[PDB]
Formats: structure tokens, sequence, C-alpha cells
């Protein structure tokens, strides 16, 4: 995780760099949105903080671009019209810029965020973590945001039922996403000899009487 | 969903019991958190807010006796140590008492509670939602976390799945604990008497065979 503070004023920046140290957090400094945007471009972090006042302009599209990532934005002037701005815009949270006490600044990113890390379906060695986001296979972690990923996510959660080509469908979209037609043919052939590859294990069967059945695959509860 | 706002000063918790209701929400005022402690304990509330400032030890416990609530403080001094000890003690945010615009405190509590509904089994017009810890039956919602809850919500996730007696032992009971591998006949046998009762209709299958089978309703396809 790291924690990207986007201000011209390197000395609050200096501060701050110290002050999530703590926390053994990383810190990253940027000018204007520019070097935030093109930096963040080549990595990613997990708290977006940015004291500029264009940030309703930022904010807007790292939440639409990145909705499953952390917004707190900051102004010396806590007005109710830069509240519901905020909020209305798209901030996960906003702090007066005057900073009450810098670890009050990072005590309100550390309840927000302490171990960092859930899953809540979990079968022998695969671990996949939908409310954060995140799929793990082998202990290998892989972030997802994307319709290819979309599906990975859904036979990951309403794993061991029954599975038909309809359901994918309304699980999923085809018309909304203007999708080519009879998408369920090309993605589940191709899903299915991109996943018994990385897993190795099978856990899906094609069959007439209704579609494909997903069971989980041998006893995967601990001896 | 219900609001409680406990203050001291009617004249403000005037203002905001009249404040949010424009939004469609049920707010009620009280003096000091015992008249609130004594009204919550028979209603239950969604929203809970408190500007009384020895909350503290109150709203660490609400967290305690009800983690799964959104908490509210609020302070006429906004100080570094107090803003920690809000999120230490137990509160989800802290706003100035002051009120920067009451719009602004209301527009908080609607975000955070806009639409505010979710469930992740569904069946005919049954819906059941253990996320947000919750059952309810033909359109009632009502909420439970006693014992034999969490038991009626294990059977809801593996619905349409083989159970065995010892499982549904280990399965809340995990922890060493008195279970004594007999007292089942007398759990099922409870849990059975308590949910047809409410639930006319029957979701779980009694085999010897193995132990226990749950399946969707057998007349719920119109067939």
């Amino acid at each position: 995780m790291r924690v990207l503070l986007i201000e011209k004023n390197s000395v609050l920046g200096g501060e701050i760099e110290k002050g999530l140290n703590v926390k053994g957090f990383m810190a990253d400094v940027t000018e204007s949105l520019e070097d935030g945007e093109y930096l963040m471009d080549i990595r990613n972090y997990d708290l977006v903080m940015v004291s500029d006042k264009n940030a309703l302009s930022f904010v807007s599209r790292i939440k639409e671009k990145h909705s499953s990532i952390v917004v707190l934005v900051s102004s010396d002037n806590p007005t109710s019209e830069e509240e519901v701005h905020a909020f209305e815009q798209g901030a996960d949270d906003y702090i007066a810029k005057p900073y009450r006490s810098i670890k009050a600044l990072v005590a309100r990113i550390e309840a927000r965020l302490r171990f960092w890390g859930s899953n809540v379906i979990e079968i022998g060695d695969l671990t996949i973590s939908p409310d954060e986001e995140k799929i793990i296979y082998k202990g290998r972690e892989v972030e997802v945001k994307g319709k290819p990923f979309e599906v990975l996510t859904h036979l990951a959660r309403h794993r061991d039922q029954i599975v038909s080509k309809e359901q994918l469908l309304d699980a999923i979209w085809e018309e909304p996403e203007m999708v080519t037609p009879n998408v369920i043919e090309v993605a589940i052939n191709q899903i299915r000899q991109k996943m018994d590859k990385p897993l190795g294990i099978s856990t899906v069967e094609t069959v007439r009487r209704r579609g494909y059945r997903f069971c989980y695959p041998k006893p995967a509860c601990e001896e």
C-alpha cells in the first residue's frame, strides 16, 4: 500500500512523510495533478490524498477510473459548500488543511485501513477476496478491474452450484456492454482454457441437462 | 431505519430533529444517554448519534454491543485529543457540534446511508442478509443476534448443500466450549420449532442418512 500526497509545498509533505512513516506506510509528494496523474499511472496507491483546490476534478476521475480506491482531499477553507461537493463529487473523507495535529490526519487514515486485507471465499490453496476486489492463486496476489476478471469473480462466489449460460449473462451483461452477441460461447471455452491452466484443478462440468455445473474440487476441508 | 439524537439542548436537537426529517428519515431527541440507552434497548436504530461529551464510554460499548451500526458523535471542542479518542473509543465519524450548516451534517448521513439495502441470499418472497446480520420474511425486516440466529443464517447460505450433525455443532461452537456432541438434538429441535413458526414454509430436509440436508422449498417451482 502507498500514500499519495499531491502538494507543491515540500515542507508540508515533509512532516506528513515522517508522520505516516510511524504506521509503516509509504508517502509520495507531487506538484500539480499532472505529476500525480502521470506518477500514479506507473504506480498505484491505496490512499489518494491531495490538498489541491482542483481536487474535485481529480477525485472525480479517480473515483470513476478507480472507485475501488480511498480518497482524502484537504482544504484550508472547510465551508459547507466544499463539504457537500467533496461527498457529492466523490471523496472518501475531507480534512481541514491546517491539519488538527498530523497524528490526527494519519490517525484517520489508520482507522480507515489498519490490517488492509480480507477474503470471503476460500477453497483449497486458492483464496478469492471479492469485497476487496482482489484474486489470489498459489499465494500470488493479482489485482482485477475489467470484464475479463468480472466473470472470474462471478464463479468465485456463486461456486458449488448450477450455472446456466444465461446465468453468466444476467450475472455479467451483453447488450448494455455492446459486447458481441453469443458471448457465453467464446467466453466460457476460453475462460476454461485459461482457468484450469493457472489453477491446475478442474471445477466446472458441461452438460446438456441445463448448462455448466460448478462443483467444488476434492474435499478441501482441513484434515 | 431510525435516527437517535442525544442532546441536552432541546433547541439544537430540535432543528436537527426536523432537519433530516425532510429527507424522509425518522429521528428522536433525548436528554442524557440514560434515556437513549433505555430507549434503544427496546427499539433498534441504524444511525446512533450523540452530542454528549461523556459519550466516549457509551459510544465505545455501542461498537462492542453493536459493531454493525453507524456512530456519529459531535463535540463543540474539535481537539486532536478528542478526534483520536473518537476513532479509538469507537466512533465512525465525528462532527464539530457547531454544525457547518445542518444540511451539511444530513448530507453526510445521507451519502453514508442513501439506499441502504442488500441481500446475499434470496428465494421466492423470502430475503436473508447475513453480511448485515438480519433476516427478512414476508416483507418484514427483523434483527437477530442471539445464539440460535447465526445457525439460521448458516443453513441459509449453505442452502442446497448436505451438512452432517457434528458440522453444525462445531459450526456455531468452534471455540472450546461445553458442546458435548449430543446437544445437537436439542438445538436442531428448537430451531425446527422456531423456524417453521415464522417461516410457515419448510426449507430444511431431515434425513437419518449423513445428517440434515438443506434445499429450497419443494413447491418453489410453479410446475
